[PDB]
């Protein structure tokens, strides 16, 4: 029915192993991906990356998320990179197959007490710009973030906060942080001057389980392919540090002075996405789901309970995708918790959830247009075979496929319950 | 509440380990799911009066079995006759009605090599009776069970035949037998014989657990309660021989002399009942479903699908129920086979389907009057009504519970792809 | 298969076709049943205890010598009937049977004698007959005491102080049969060496269909703490008047071995039935075929996690000791025992080898059949002059009494379980010999 | 106090997921550091005076790259690295053993080279105790080396170095034919795609921890700390990776040969090691190591699966293991106690040879021989008890696990002893 073939790709003698220790000795260099690239790739603007034909190049690369690090140059000079990135995500709104929505994130330049002035005008700077993430520097409490949450102002409640954790306290108060955060981002940079550099990996690994147990998003950064700021290709090191990131479980993957000022910025996107992939094939899901399924508590949201009833849908038939409507991203967040193997292939008309989703590891937005049918089943049957089309046109899908399908039982967010299994046809 | 998390053996059912489960196992926490594995009782002259059969069925018999060892065919007409006249009589009640099984349990071969000629007019007697199910006497190879199918002929086709394991060839054989049959009987009272004794719980452990692994139903049979023949009370062997054929995994458990000769047919029943719901809450689900989904291969058929994603989500919620609609049973039987806490509400419009089902562990078979609504998705809805207002009259549910609804896309049997998370209102 | 291939080729693949083990090698519980094989043949020694009851149809010196050679372990006194007097004939009558193999060392049986008390009736502690049967116990040289009615602590502590100084190496396994008992179990099984599922009076005491619950839990709760259990009551009842059992009562004897009981007991079947000797030789049959179907590798991995870290050598040398058994399929653990709690350890792990318990201590090689998997040698040489010499041949003993005893052959392992200096609770050293 | 040091918490964890989540920058790490550095001697660390330091910043085996300098040169680093380790040997209760590999050219174009054959010579004339097999592709590669060696090279170890697609894919039976592996990432990086390279050092780890084999994580490890005095934050993600993967050594090339900081990269990879050791979840990797071994009848496989279990039972302090070929210590070390495995042994070359062994921290003996051998064992037994009190290993009051045989010669180990420390 699938072949041989189809079990010796991706992992797949690895993935059926009993033990750890077998799925180690069973990971083939031979063994190719298949899977779409599911680790979203940040990449910091900067004077190497500015250009809207170096963007369109990063973009085609694997670029998800444009950083704008707030720590240097005015608002003039990122206003200009923000336009510069929406020519070049735009100029691809014309071929289906090459569009894909990129989420704009404020880097804060950070603290003295309190939010300083300039983070106040800089984030106040990212509403009015309709910036999607923030990525607070130096959180160290929680009323860091409520201090954030506040300067985000009338307009701004729907951007996401992403915590930045940079020195001990941070790391000892991480709990009450991320009950506040949407997501945690691994500062290592800041982390490794703090703490001693021996000990950032302990970090690392906590802050992640700890995130992938919240189903919040984590961003693993700083100095992953560092070399490549100068040479055209990273050190052992570097692959292995943004493969281990993947493995650990991190929902993105940061590049910084890589892309911002060095000579490299294209291949320094180009090497982060051949790992990502990689690795992702080399997750050993077996014990992942048991281990994500045993810690989560049980649950009476028809949302979250949708949403184990499809991965573990998905894992029984190898479904190649699980199609989500959603309005806010969340029914896809909740989706992306459990880990999935097949693509999370969000549907959405928010233009702001589909550059949101990108934080969640495995989440494919698309930016649904069309305007609404008078019937709702309607519209929503014409927005699943939106997802379906656009599958088979990307490569997700072929006709004999089997999907998972999420959907609700009437319009409006928050009202996700079911659950289908759908034949590609 | 709390007092919910200390009924029905919650507290063992956390557990880490079985040891643990064990050690947690409490005689004051009561079981409030419904019996989930049937009875199965033999009539003979201690149960055939219909004012007697009113009260076995009412006691918690599920399938009336006639032993074609004893009797002519005008004596098991009669008792067919009594049987459905004690069913009927609560049919004017169609939301607490309990469909029963009619069981035609064969002579056997004797000496012979193969199909007696008396099993052949034995079984054309239950096709023209209408008999659900045949336990096929002495089943020593495929070919016996093809030979009993091909003496039912082409009006017999539905009949589920349960092959009965009574010698060491049928032992030896198991594997081509259970293949070509619908399910198997433990007949340890002619497996004692041809066997050691003391070998006669190895043979039972097997089969249930190969059965449990193919998903067809087992049934254990013979001596369970033998004391209750001339007995108000049974022994302290008989009553842990219950609840042990209920912990291995049995679907269905029998009485033979308990209920068709003896002074307390109603009161074996009775026990057998009250042993069977103490017996099911105390399974450790937390093993029993991992080991079930693990050795469960990968399915590319939606109703498979379906089934693990439903049970799954009714896990994740502590569902009271699922309710299925089918028309074979097939639908109910993939769900019961991934053995869920919550019960299988099955609503069908077949009647022999609703005796049938009564083979699978936890399938309460509803059986549905009303002719079909002009509107297909009016109809599965009224269906899915009837299953919660069933469900509400006889306890299983109750407002506020959490219920997962599984249904199909196309009216017909084979199209079951849906899975809903509802709230009782 | 590459776990077993090196020593399937050694040892053949007949040896793995026997005990279960093709079941034993299974990754899940589920393969586990689906692998049991009726043609799997037992070959090890039966590790649980038969406990009989001695009554009119078993207590003639010559049925007694047929229970011996039939596999009885402990002879039970019911002092719910009978006289002073009639009970010390049955233990002379006992003594005299077990002394009758006495000629052989390299063979002989310890039994040992249990008495069970009356219990309280209606009163709330130690009745006065009670005092005067655990009299009558230490007087006669009894090894264990079956205490009725245990409801609380305090009661063990009666029991305990009744038995007085001269009793203080006697055995006390409390009987849970009531509410009360199953209730406050924990404290009951803290003072107490052992428990007995007393499943009669627990059956009347409380709702027929919850007695598997109170069962498995008081047996999972024994196993945890390393402390006997015994499984009682109408095992075989229907064995009283028939040649052979029901089928429910077979698989009530199997299913109380694969619970983890240390010991089943025969009442009726034994002390008043038609079939005394023919029920210990079905309790026997059926114990071999359950003991091969336990499901080791989840047991001993679950034994372990629950088990808390020891400092206690004798602790640590009998998990290690179990450990190394298992990796190369010892055939026996020979352990040196004064008072048979270094074998009891070893026993807590369920190893599949063979405790074989060597021991100068007449009382303690009775009072190891209450720990499954336990095989007691009584030594009788008197000690050497240089200690370390006299321990080697208390090993070589072992060894040489396993081996014409069928439980070793030339080429096996077995693992040696000794201490470093004389006297009890110094066992710290385990060594892995070779069979020659 | 003691149950909040050394991951404990996460120690104790029921999932991995837990355990990660317990992970704690607090605890600090109290087992001495059991996988062993390999440090690679250059013009940056060939005075006797900086191959010191580097001894007392943790380097354990002296690596000498024969792709490039004379053999003159080669010998002059040998005495050295020997005359450095030796002003150590006044104190006999501290000494510190290292090992000296002789890590070789390789094939070039060709199999066994001509000068891949005098350079095996070399090292078997000045009493190497490893080699470093360059671009092994199948088992005859290794019996080449092997018989190049000759009858006195017999006890050096042959560490196979997988360097391209061949030797990945012949890996097991290079496996079976050598004493270990290394993971040769610079070379398999430019052979293979550089992003399948961690796939391949972790199949490559899984496999020798499951052979019982040593184990070696090799390049680029710190490549930044050869101009930098600190490395990037994937530099000591990478280290501590290789670690939890289950290298059994790390090593330093550049940043030791050539750099300018060779005993700050030895002292990062020592601080990294330790911070990484702490944080492997034991409960799971014994599990799946005891599960995988296979059934054994050999008596030193049956004491060693015995003794783990026992160390880990009453978290003893230490597995005290006496060994005259290393084999009784290495059968402890493949079963990955917490413990730490001292091995009590009286030859200096197998003493060098155990540090390729992870969690083994070898002791020579040079004390007087006892005229009774039962009497000579229990002075062993000592020595290896108060060496262990001298370096922090042992305190009085904690328990061990000591192992020895019935008779004197290699092959007889069979006993395990639970021991009270004073
Ligand atoms: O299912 S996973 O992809 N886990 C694999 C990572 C892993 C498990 C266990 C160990 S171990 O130290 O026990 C060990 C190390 C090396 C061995 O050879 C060995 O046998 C055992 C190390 C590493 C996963 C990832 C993130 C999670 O949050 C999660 O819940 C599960
Ligand atoms: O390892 S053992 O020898 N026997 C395991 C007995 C057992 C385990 C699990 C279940 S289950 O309900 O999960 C289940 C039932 C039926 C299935 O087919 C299935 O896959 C799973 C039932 C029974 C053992 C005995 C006593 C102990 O105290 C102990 O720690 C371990
Ligand atoms: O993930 P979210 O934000 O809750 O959105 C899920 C919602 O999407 C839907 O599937 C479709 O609703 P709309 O037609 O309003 O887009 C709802 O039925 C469901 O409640
Ligand atoms: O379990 P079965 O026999 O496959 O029946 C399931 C069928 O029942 C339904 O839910 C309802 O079908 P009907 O309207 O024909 O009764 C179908 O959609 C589904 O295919
Ligand atoms: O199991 P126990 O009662 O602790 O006895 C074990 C004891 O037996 C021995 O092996 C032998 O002791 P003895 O010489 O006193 O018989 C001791 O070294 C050890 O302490
Ligand atoms: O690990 P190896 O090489 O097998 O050496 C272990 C040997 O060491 C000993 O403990 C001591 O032997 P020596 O007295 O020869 O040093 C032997 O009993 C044992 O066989
Ligand atoms: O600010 C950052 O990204 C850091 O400190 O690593
Ligand atoms: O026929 C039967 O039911 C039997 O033999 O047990
Ligand atoms: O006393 C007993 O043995 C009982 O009640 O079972
Ligand atoms: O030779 C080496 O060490 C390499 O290639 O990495
Ligand atoms: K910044
Ligand atoms: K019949
Ligand atoms: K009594
Ligand atoms: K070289
Ligand atoms: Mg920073
Ligand atoms: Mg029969
Ligand atoms: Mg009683
Ligand atoms: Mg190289």
């Amino acid at each position: 029915e699938l072949g041989t073939a189809f079990f010796q790709q991706q992992q797949l003698p690895a993935a059926m192993a009993d033990t750890f220790l077998e799925h180690l000795c069973l990971l083939d260099i031979d063994s190719e991906p298949v899977a779409a690239r599911s680790t979203s790739i940040i990449a910091t603007i900067g004077p190497a990356s500015r250009s809207v034909e170096r963007l369109k190049e990063m973009i085609k690369a694997g670029m998800n998320i444009a950083r704008l690090n707030f720590s240097h140059g005015s608002h003039e000079y990122h206003a200009e990179s923000i336009a510069n990135v929406r020519e070049a995500v735009e100029s691809f709104a014309g071929s289906p197959l090459s569009y894909r929505p990129v989420a704009i994130a404020l880097d804060t330049k950070g603290p003295g007490p309190g939010l300083s002035e300039q983070d106040v005008r800089d984030l106040r700077f990212g509403v009015e710009h309709g910036v999607d993430i923030v990525f607070a520097s130096f959180v160290r409490k929680a009323s860091d973030v409520a201090a954030v949450r506040a300067a985000l102002g009338p307009e701004g409640h729907g951007i996401k906060i992403i915590s930045k954790i940079e020195n001990h306290e941070g790391v000892k108060r991480f709990d009450e942080i991320l009950e506040v955060s949407d997501g945690i981002m691994v500062a290592r940079g800041d982390l490794g001057i703090e703490i001693p550099a021996e000990k950032v990996f302990l970090a690392q690994k906590m802050m992640i389980g700890r995130c992938n147990l919240a189903g919040k998003p984590v961003v693993c950064a700083t100095q992953m392919l560092e070399s490549m700021i100068t040479k055209p290709r990273p050190t052992r090191a570097e692959t292995s540090d943004v493969a281990n990131a993947v493995l650990d479980g991190a929902d993105c993957i940061m590049l910084s002075g890589e892309t911002a000022k060095g000579n490299f910025p294209v291949e320094a996107v180009k090497m982060q996405h051949a790992i990502a992939r990689e690795a992702e094939a080399a997750v050993y899901h077996r014990q992942l789901f048991e281990e994500l399924r045993r810690a989560a508590p049980l649950s009476r949201d028809p949302t979250e309970v949708t949403a184990i009833g499809a991965v573990e849908a998905a894992f029984k038939c190898c479904a190649a995708a699980i199609i989500v409507l959603t309005t806010t991203g969340r029914s896809a967040q909740l989706l992306s918790r459990y880990r999935p193997r097949a693509a999370v292939i969000a549907v959405t008309r928010s233009a702001q959830a589909a550059r949101q989703v990108h934080l969640c590891r495995g989440v494919f937005p698309l930016l649904y247009r069309e305007p609404p049918e008078a019937i709702w089943a309607d519209d929503v049957d014409r927005r699943v075979q939106f997802g379906i089309e656009s599958g088979k046109l990307r490569g997700f899908l072929r006709v004999g496929d089997l999907v998972i399908v999420v959907t609700g039982w009437r319009p409006g967010s928050g009202y996700t319950n079911i659950m289908r299994v759908l034949s590609i046809s």
